[PDB]
């Protein structure tokens, strides 16, 4: 059979002639019989002194932890990032310091709305998070398979996600929720167009691109900074599943993406992605026709060419999924010297959200979990204690800063980039920023006739279940992007209605 | 559209002609703008003083709680239990005190192995838990849609569940795990035969029966006791889904069971079940040909006739699914005077497991969550504090027993029934108890030729993916039940292989 | 005896004409005998079916929750706030709406460094937090018994607290930690001077003042803003305990403050405080000699006169301490319209810290705990679920914003005050702001000779246990405040050494 | 100064020849400035992008975990147990296999009622828990400084502890609660007598004995069993503190016990205890005049002589108290082959309670915490996952038992000892077992007149604050032990009242 199916057989074969280990309780006490409980006589009641039973059952009763609030369904793999080009003129980050430099990486792919147990081959964006274990600590590039997103302000994120998930009363998917939100928030037009196109359902994780999406900031050795976009293109080529094949596969194999990735790596077909960056100077940022920090916008390639940096290669499968994949945590705020945040409101919100949700989902000391540990860096600070403190807790080192006793010292070279911002400190409305121009270019130039047809068919197929008033407003938005876009969807809706 | 689809529309209409509430933070502070965050100028970074954002995001980051270790995918409804017959000669429980007596109930239906985003229409047993809010506290009859189970000793439960779930490394379903366990533990033959028959995939929750499965004990007003089995048969009739339709539905509508139940209740088609009991005297328990407390055995209806008791009616849908369904907790140990446990090893283990897992999944004070509260009884005791103590914690009442200050007193009439047991206190092996006799009767008499054909096809369709040595041992067990059972499966496996 | 001692006797008497409640399990099942466990025969082992035992023991095993990271030892009480003067020209907050308007309040007093079982009468600042349950949600004024604090930047807070607590290895109080930090961070001179003065150990909670400490912002109906300080002076008069009496009481009655407050309220001696504010216009903020938002500075009374506002009255004792006091949570970020944060770096950090620690200490849904509920306001928003969701979770109301289904709407009038700030976004050092001027005024003008004598004796009595190099550095700081301050301390240290 | 005081100085000196480590965030990113936060200009608000601040503050906000429900205040140390005599004829436990065999141990000493922060030198029993890291897993002998306890049934434990702690309304110690419980439950007479004697306040942890208290069962290589009692007598000699000195020290140094133990070990004065066992054959258990499994009874030395076994030596202090002491967990149920529980109801209850409370206080995977790890044993089983899974989670090993893939196997030689029982499974009352005989022997034969006088004085000094009716019932109990015991106490009470 395939490698995945033969997991146990292979584990057995590796043991070879070795005698089985002694079965023990959690406290390491050998177990005499773990197949029958202790009772008063053959047909008598169970005894409390059967600690073997309680020890095992109590742990079984505690196996589950909360699934991720979004991107719950996924797959993971490990490998490395290798620098192929010199971009030190832009970033001083150690991960990019020299051509040929390899940094270990951990990756998790995922859908967005579905819970654990949902199907892999469904229309939804795809998470493509990368953890770089650098000497300057971990760098988490928490990307998606799209360069943009549905909204441009983080305060609408919980609402958007709610609208994409289950109705609070019925617990069912709700087309009224989905489309009422999107039609009321037309900034979503760009990503909705990409979502409903062919790339809405990639053929597994190896056949899609990855993007940082947000504009980030790079700082060099001289303290000079530029803005950038991260891109990682699949070396296996873009490949998508038709709506029909995706539907069939969601029933035949809900874990299609997990299986495909595991088997590819197990057979030596290590997937790779070519890593690039787009660079925009501060001067160019002032002249960009849109807000360069607006997540619903892309930086046109003809104006901001992709610059090659390196390669991402996945060549190792997880040994224990729960420990290495379910428990892995990526924080966009994990950025080493040379890489910083941009003023993108969405990115700014994410700086808070991830460590926050991880403290809840995993625990206060989630960074102690092996897969999350910045193992290629010495963690030395003034943080102590907390639940499940699994390391030496920094021993007897002086726990306050500053101190006259030789404890860890701050490193001035690691100081962040200083910038002057103008304007009042308040809430600035961005609902009316451009919501259609780049979407028009996508519909007209990025897609061809047959792709536009499928796009309209995909949208109408889902939108038809929303109330007419919602259908009307959604169509009004599409029409504003392009009359052909709106009219084609309307014609399909008429047929359905 | 259907009621479920129109949930929001109906909520809106109910409010109609009245102003929307003021949007507030969790602390009740009115929100001026919850659509834009506070930034340093229109293109500057986010401020910590945007508490509206953090307050909302922090809660979003904490929405998820651990799903149930088993039976994670489900649907809920509410209604009542009504006594139709007098069984006070068997049980003094207040829930049965008089004909016509109505007791409010809460019910949750579910599959077993699949996680929260899995499909409803798959082969698996179905949970059918009933919470009776009685004057003597809550009585939780945590049943399944089958009168039996796969194993007869609780220490094997975690292992059985593990074998039914995901491979620890690949995170994929594993036929080797499933069948290695079942073939090595032939006591599973009886329930495996039922599982792979037509009733393995019921047409929604309204078309299946419910059973307490375990033998329980009933105690009357005179202190006399008998053993019993609880049965609740569908008044809507047994109806199943073909493998083909179940497969199609798992893709078309993974929430088929949830939708079906909600819409039935919303349209006034309240589903009901006729509640019965079988009674076995202590004398009969001594002469029963098998262990009457063996969960892999049924009490033949010819020898132990069904005695009608009342009816279960579900006439109310949940208003908020998370609060009323995801958070509901059923403990088999919640039994009021008149109903007690039997020596069934499986039941004995469950007495511990449920409250234990609930303290983890929900929290130490999970009984304080509205849907879990014994609202028709006054909780008065010496228990105090704990996380999220959401009631006045019994005020200033003396917190130790005994006391001379008028605090709660034990009630002699609530004392449990006493039975004498003799024998060595040790682990008694039950692996070699009868594993085939009742299974033969099911295969030969309960099923007919066409049903036996489908049973063998369903088993072979799944078992064919397990290694040959596993298929062989499995077939050996089936052959022991009946040579036709094993040979038919083998013939089908021969084709597949 | 005193009211506190007679708590149980009074509880008993209050229900003399009633029979005791029936003792039940957590699920409301009546208990027959809660004085003996179930065993097989008189001297046989314990049975798992003794669910009465497990239910009670399991809850006992979960009684404790984490104590507050700081201010762990405290006392609580309830009452009201009454407006007595009109300050609507400064703040539009509903709590100040009309003279005569009463608002319910909850208060918690506490020490700072000591854990839960520590003594009340010890040198340490005193917490004086006030929760106002207003119609515009809860307003939490989390003050101390001092107008200033030891540091002026929140990032040094964890270090400061660590220095004040136990050595990480020995778990003992450490004078080297205390004074190494204070001597290296001389901005602490002002509050250290207050701390070691006679007011360092107040005679209970009723004989001390309360202050918001931080500069806050008030906004009126016209959108005009001013900066303010909150002061609440004791109507019972300032009264302190001598070092000797405090030491004796810490042994005789570690709960002196708790007992004193309870008995005063129980005997009708309701303690009260007169509430005032200081006002500083934005223009005055420009001319202030120091940073008006520097927490180590006060606003001189002659320059900024106290303006009376109202009264704080405590007239109700807690019924259950754990539920109403141990579980109470105050968040400085809970500010209703009309009251806002100032740029005080320390306050800014607290905006994040409290809700954050509360989600940990109490739980994600801590605002649903009765005492923390903004019961005078209707909480309506788009937040849902989370562990121990204790209400109907807002039912079936649409859960995303914006929506076309009548769910909660934002209120523009509640929009925050806009301000333009100048300067780069970076880390500005404040270690070198003035650390001695206001301290000199306190030493020279506020204190008299005998008070200066005790201040020096109190400091020297503790500082004498720190290493000589730490003593030298500390004295150097005190000398900069005033040569007598340092020399008197040095003279005493020479004596101790 | 003393070693404890010079902790930081020594840590600094040990690293004199090294540069300080680089201060990093939790994720290992170097910190440029951890003394000032990022603001909008020098007097502007705080930015969310100051991740250094949030990362540190969020951890500070989560430092605390629930303190132990009982025995919260303590001290810890490490060392070894060395076998000096051969008791293999009684027990096959590997910890006793041969003379000269050393097993690493971890010890925690403590008081009982006081919270963390309470004083060490107060009247209360003292915990003396010993963790033996053996090849057969961990063996936890969770003893006290007394051979007996206040009660003989575990269901009264939560009540007893409640009566010993704070009043639920006032949060104060309550003499009425303490004595109402003790007077109503006279089985407490024996331990109350020990508690109020000179040994009620030992001079530190090194000057007191340790006892397993309960009767345990020892099983040898031939499967033969005997009952036993564990005793570990101080080699430093019994030394107690007077009521006066204890009171003064409770104020001068609440951490007297912690300091004393740390300095003793730091200076090379390693404390030791001589380990003994008492042996009672099953025949003798049948003839014992009292219930040999009654926790309020001792086995007289003349009839059951102490048999030397080995030595407990503490020669290593904790490096980090929180990690090694606050987080240490002892489970009485952690018993290796050769050591088993007896029918003692109290012990039976503790088999459940400890692992249960640990899953709450520390977490589901608390056995993963370094100090709790059975590091001298290979943990191999079918347990998986759970929050904070800090190990490899047993990799890809088959997770179900039985299995055909070479995973861990039960060890028949680890099977527990079988004993036959016969009796009703019910609640047998033990309130009326002998409550005075052994107490009389203590009062009359063990103590002298000088000691009896202090015993009566210590009791009366506390009992005087309980109501008169409680004083009378308590005195009636003491009178039943001996008329002089009651009359002397009554005389002192008369003087006090
Ligand atoms: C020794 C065997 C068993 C053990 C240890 C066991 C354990 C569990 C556990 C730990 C849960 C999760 C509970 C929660 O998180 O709310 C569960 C759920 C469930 N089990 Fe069992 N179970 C066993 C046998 C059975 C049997 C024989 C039945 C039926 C007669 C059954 C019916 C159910 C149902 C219906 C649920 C879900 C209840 C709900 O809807 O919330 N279980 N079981």
């Amino acid at each position: 059979r395939d490698p995945a199916s033969d997991q146990m057989q292979h584990w057995k074969e590796q043991r070879a002639a070795q005698k089985a280990d002694v079965l023990t309780t959690g406290a390491g006490n050998p177990v005499g019989d773990k197949l029958n409980v202790i009772t008063v006589g053959p047909r008598g009641p169970l005894l409390v002194q059967d600690v073997v039973f309680t020890d095992e059952m109590a742990h079984f009763d505690r196996e589950r932890i909360p699934e991720r609030v979004v991107h719950a369904k996924g797959a993971g793999a490990f490998g490395y990032f290798e620098v192929t080009h010199d971009i030190t003129k832009y970033s001083k980050a150690k991960v990019f310091e020299h051509i040929g430099k390899k940094t270990p990486i951990a990756v998790r792919f995922s859908t967005v709305a579905g819970e654990s147990g949902s199907a892999d081959t469904v229309r939804d964006p795809r998470g493509f998070a990368v953890k770089f274990y650098t000497e300057d600590g971990n760098w988490d590039l928490v990307g998606n398979n799209t360069p943009i997103f549905f909204i441009r302000d983080p305060i609408l994120f919980p609402s958007f996600i709610h609208s994409q998930k289950r109705n609070p009363q019925t617990h069912l998917k709700d087309p009224d929720m989905v489309w009422d939100f999107w039609s009321l928030r037309p900034e979503s037009l760009h990503q909705v167009s990409f979502l409903f196109s062919d790339r809405g359902i990639p053929d597994g994780h190896r056949h899609m691109n990855g993007y940082g999406s947000h504009t980030f900031k790079l700082v060099n050795a001289n303290g000079e900074a530029v803005y950038c976009k991260f891109h990682y293109k699949t070396d296996q080529g873009i490949k998508n599943l038709s709506v029909e094949d995706a539907a069939r596969l969601s029933q035949e194999d809900p874990d299609y993406g997990i299986r495909d990735l595991f088997n590819a790596i197990a057979t030596g077909k290590y997937p790779s992605w070519t890593f690039y960056i787009q660079v925009m100077t501060f001067n160019q940022a002032e002249t960009f026709p849109f807000n360069p920090f607006d997540l619903t916008k892309v930086w046109p390639h003809k104006d901001y060419p992709l610059i090659p940096v390196g390669k991402l290669v996945l060549n190792r499968n997880p040994v224990n999924y729960f420990a290495e994949v379910e428990q892995i945590a990526f924080d966009p705020s994990n950025m080493p010297p040379g890489i910083e945040a941009s003023p993108d409101k969405m990115l700014q919100g994410r700086l808070f959200a991830y460590p926050d949700t991880h403290r809840h989902r995993l625990g206060p000391n989630y960074l102690h979990i092996p897969v999350n540990c910045p193992y290629r860096a010495r963690v030395a600070n003034y943080q102590r204690d907390g639940p499940m403190c699994m390391q030496d807790n920094q021993g007897g080192a002086p726990n306050y800063y500053p101190n006259s006793f030789g404890a860890p010292e701050q490193q001035p070279s690691a100081l962040e980039h200083s910038i002057q911002y103008s304007g009042e400190v308040r809430r600035f409305n961005t609902a009316n920023d451009d919501n259609v121009t780049q979407v028009r270019a996508f519909y007209v130039n990025v897609l061809n006739e047959e792709q536009r047809k499928r796009l309209c068919e995909n949208i109408a197929g889902h939108l038809k279940d929303a109330q007419i008033f919602i259908q009307k407003k959604a169509v009004k938005n599409f029409t504003e992007v392009h009359p052909d876009y709106g009219s084609h969807i309307q014609a399909l809706l008429d047929k359905y209605n």
